[PDB]
């Protein structure tokens, strides 16, 4: 799985879900899945940033978490809108909200619900995947034009693939429901 992760996504990517785990005092090489799953939540922060015009959001996701909470202040400051709780992923200046975004192997309305009650906001925009093809967001505001939440549905559903013809997407759909 470790070797999966390594040649499945980009270098960058994979960078960065190793600081991240590394600042948890998780081990890449041990816990193989989670591994995994972080590359994922970043690839889908990546490409959904990517999805809309060129400068419409800013990324919150993969940044060190100092200067992720700097970021965010900058923009409450500015914009007027309450701050999180917890640090969001995105920032959406056309819609003027932050953005969870969830990628769940699981049903996309038990992670919502679970994510929803975790931060306790009546502002911040929540976008769940899934790797079966399903989304769901908050009122149903699904941000992005059809072709982009599209694009990511697809690449989900690849990495399911790639790793089930492996035999490794067994063990990492059951190791969410062992969290
Ligand atoms: O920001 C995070 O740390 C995070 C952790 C677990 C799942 C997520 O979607 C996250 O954004
Ligand atoms: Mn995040
Ligand atoms: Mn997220």
């Amino acid at each position: 799985m470790e070797d999966f992760v390594r040649q499945c996504f980009n270098p960058m990517i994979v960078e960065l879900a190793e600081k991240a785990m590394k600042e948890y005092g998780e081990d890449p090489k041990i816990e193989t899945n989670k591994f995994a799953a972080i590359c994922t939540h970043l690839e889908v922060c990546f490409m959904y940033s990517d999805g809309g015009s060129k400068h419409r959001f800013e990324i919150i996701e993969g940044r060190d978490r100092t200067m992720a909470w700097t970021v965010v202040n900058s923009i409450c400051n500015t914009t007027g809108v309450e701050k999180p709780k917890f640090l969001p992923d995105l920032y959406d200046y056309k819609e003027n909200r932050f953005i969870e975004i969830g990628v769940t192997r699981r049903e996309v309305h038990t992670y919502y619900l679970e994510k929803a009650n975790k931060i306790k906001s009546e502002e911040t925009h929540i976008h769940i995947f899934s790797f079966t093809g399903e989304e769901m967001a908050t009122k149903a505001d699904y941000t992005l034009d059809e072709e982009s939440r599209a694009r990511i549905k697809t690449r989900l559903f690849t990495i399911r693939q790639e790793m089930a013809s492996r035999g490794l997407w067994d063990s990492f759909r059951q190791s969410e429901r062992a969290a």
